[PDB]
């Protein structure tokens, strides 16, 4: 029979009270967080935005990171993502949420492969939907440094948008996690400040992801920030580089320092969208030095 | 003692066509001119208060085809700067958000402690009850210019009593200022010379009167105010009387003298 | 009647399981921490060692700091310090524990004034005792920057030792907290990295406490570390100073940088006992710059 | 609705050598600058009133060697001119 179509749908969202409790082996924390807000894509092919599902991940969790710094292992007993529409009903395209149990496999390349992922749900941008991912009973180590993602991360969320018209809402919606983690073991509180050199060493929360790329001037290292917020980045050069720190695609980038042998820089980068970062240029592949990312 | 319930309009939120969310704060103190326009007059005559009941409302003003969202949160620490990303804002206790074209409410639990009415130089953690954070994001270029209005329905208990605070904020260029914090001056050297420009923390019709001991480079000029009309004459030992209409916080006027901290006297009022 | 005196007393200590729970307004966390280990004092007059009682204090609490970073107010419903002896029964002197409700008043100067503090207990170094401090029902703000200590801190513990002989145990005992805090309100997770200039501005956990002192070469700023552990200290000089960072009385101090206008230093200080720090010299009182302390 | 209590200062009386009274009136309305100096700010926010209680205290300031008299009377008709002789002044209800 008849089925009406509203001009728009309004979802009232109120921040709930995380439910913490103590068990025999550890604690059981429940709550809800916000990952990101999807953006319009005026192209047939999808545009992806990932978020690794693991406590101590600044990109995904904001409050669970602090409570998980005191614990060594975790187990997601129940997690579930939700989509809240904030666009009119005259917007085309679609929104797809899928959970890839492999945290290293890059997102698919074509739309057809996207739907083959098990549990991949989708709907119009102007309506809400819920993707609930089955969990398991295996403990994993909280992220602490450089390690194979297959051994630590529980999975990786994938958000895609496509098919929107030219004159559509700038932003379509926003994803929200609803988890119930089981932190176990215990240890002295661990500092949340990623530190490592350019030789592939990392120690701490995954706030940064360097990537080399050969260029005419020299090897360019791009410091991509996985999260979104205010960050600081202290760099130490052992050999004089071609150039210091420069704003690649981030916003409100300022640096206090100089580029030279033995010098140290201090850049208060600011990120408005996950993936933005800064860059530096050196003539030596795998240069010698140190860096330290911080959420200030 | 006196109990004065009421409802007042804090500001009207505006479109955020950019990608970064915009946060506008409104500190909850009875003497703050940014948030209160009528309770300020009563609180000027008292030096203590206690918010028996506090609550905020959002009244929609935009069409039903408006994207984006609006958020409302209360932070019990008035000193803390506004958040830097959406997740932190949404992690605040009792944060309510909804689409611009629909209204919602945000009830703030209140305690049973008394605090001094703000003077402007004391620690915010000691005299202020908190602050309000209003966020606007996710609006396209087709959306309306204004999204809605935020209002505060309160029930305050002003205690004790004292001499009424001056209704007009007299002050001196690069020096002392007395009265309610209606405007704030700043100085930046420039090509013509030192440029003194004021910013109005309130919204409404004002009346700024100036007195120059020495002839300035230029008189009062509109910077970004909605309306402006001078009626004086800039010169040595003269006074310039102007009326400035402010629609959004931060709007004001400017002047140039070329001498830092020029000798003079200024007066601000909310006509 | 007869009362025997053992050669020594052994106290078996096992790390317990903090009991977390959720209430209407927040959470109620209970647990136990270690403040410090008292040291021998071969002098009649006391030697003091303080520890400010306030969540988000790195010197006092190690694990509660992380859980209190997500909350805005606290109330100690029940706290109690204990003393565990680890010295033979042939050691003289005494150990005194007192709780000063004013967190800014310096410790007393003479032994007589020490006992006048209400609740001040004491005993021989080779036996255990408990000091339980009455609490109140007033909320206070978790430390977040520079503020009057009377308005935030609940109090300050004072530990004193004196009267020990020359040939006595190097260390006498160790104090242990047993608290039950009531965290309330909530807010986005706050970074634990003190940042501020030399003009008296501070923002973050109280990890450092600068102190000027006029000298022949110039004004000397001493960066005393309240806690004990591994720390990093990034400095930015706007004007060229007399000297960079030098090890005043700390242990294992290393600095990577240079002293000059616009330069930035990076010192990985290490502290073995609370109060040790580094120093720097400038010719300008209240110099212009920035510093950032971190627990790495 | 709102209820407020206060204690303002109307004016300070002055010497009058002449034996005939010299009157100085003060209309009683919350929005009257002549009488109230603080109640006007709050009365501007309301358009009705009702004086639940009202008193007028005369606080002496002169030495003990000053003659004459000081009289306070309340006339419920705010337009009536002050009386022209002592008897009419004292005939007002409650004059003290």
């Amino acid at each position: 029979t008849r089925l009406s179509a509203p001009v728009a749908l309004a979802y009232r969202e109120v921040s709930t009270q995380p439910r913490v409790s103590t068990a025999r082996d550890g604690i059981t924390r429940s709550g809800s967080e916000l990952i990101t807000t999807l953006k319009k894509n005026t192209d047939t092919e999808p545009k992806y935005t990932t978020a690794v599902l693991n406590p101590s991940e600044p990109g995904t969790f904001n409050q669970l990171i602090k409570e998980a710094a005191q614990y060594e292992k975790y187990r997601f007993t129940s997690l579930r993502f939700r989509y809240s529409p904030m666009s009119p009903s005259t917007t085309g395209g679609k929104v797809a949420l899928a959970f890839d149990r492999d945290a290293a496999k890059p997102p698919p390349n074509d739309l057809a492969s996207l739907y083959n992922i098990e549990g991949c749900v989708s709907s119009v941008p102007w309506t809400g939907f819920i993707l609930t991912v089955p969990t398991d009973s295996t403990d994993r180590f909280v992220a602490d440094g450089i390690s194979d993602p297959k051994l630590v991360d529980f999975g990786k969320l994938i958000m895609a948008t496509y098919g929107q018209g030219a004159n559509d809402a700038a932003q379509l919606g926003e994803v929200r996690v609803e988890y119930t983690v089981q932190l176990k073991n215990r240890t002295g509180s661990t500092s949340d400040a990623q530190i490592g050199d350019f030789a592939g060493v990392k120690d701490g929360p995954r706030l940064v992801s360097w990537s080399k790329t050969k260029g005419t001037a020299g090897w360019e290292h791009d410091c991509h920030f996985l999260g979104t917020g205010n960050f600081s980045l202290t760099l130490f050069y052992e050999k004089a580089p071609v150039s210091g720190l420069e704003n690649a695609d981030a916003s409100d980038f300022s640096v206090l320092g100089e580029a030279a042998a033995g010098s140290v820089q201090w850049a208060g980068v600011k990120v408005a969208e996950r993936g933005q970062g800064v860059k530096m240029v050196t003539t030596e592949e795998q240069p010698k030095g140190k860096w330290q990312a911080l959420r200030i």
